[PDB]
């Protein structure tokens, strides 16, 4: 059938990041799948009660911390969760999150170190849903997950 998929809400240009900024890609798909109603936005950050604007933060293995020191684990994990119920209640397999993010990232995040150098990983979201059997693409893999998700249209 016409599945849905959950979106990073900054890729659909939500000015929910860290810098009130949005990341909103330019994809003629992915406007015509929010168009059908099957783009579900959400933002695993503000859902677990992050204020926008908010300090940068990084991985530091399961922790999540700000420059200052301040952990911010709790409100990741939360939304994180928040994520997954999502999913489960709409029957969703497929994500579309955001690279680099400490919450979204699914091939890179930042070290942890607060130097602006990247490493393969990825966010807690991103860890929480593919633990769970959802896959999860980035905005660099739009080809990819547009296949993935029109391979079961028909069934
Ligand atoms: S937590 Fe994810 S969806 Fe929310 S602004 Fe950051 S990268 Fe975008
Ligand atoms: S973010």
């Amino acid at each position: 059938m016409k599945e849905k998929i959950i979106v990073s809400a900054c890729l659909l240009g939500q000015p929910v990041r860290y810098d009130g900024q949005s990341k909103g890609i330019v994809s003629n798909w992915l406007d015509a799948l929010g168009a059908e109603g099957r783009a579900l936005a959400f933002c695993p950050e503000v859902a677990g009660g992050l204020p926008t604007p908010r300090p940068p933060a990084e991985r530091q293995g399961e922790h999540v911390v700000t420059e200052s020191g301040l952990d911010v684990t709790a409100e990741f994990d939360r939304g994180a969760e928040l994520a997954l119920g999502l999913c489960l209640a709409q029957g969703i397999r497929f994500a579309l999150l955001k690279e680099g993010s400490p919450s979204c990232g699914s091939g890179r995040i930042y070290n942890g170190r607060f130097e602006g150098v990247s490493m393969a990983g990825e966010g807690k979201t991103t860890a929480l849903l593919r633990r769970h059997g959802i896959q999860v693409f980035s905005e660099d893999q739009l080809p990819e997950l547009a296949l993935a998700l029109s391979l079961v249209a028909t069934a």
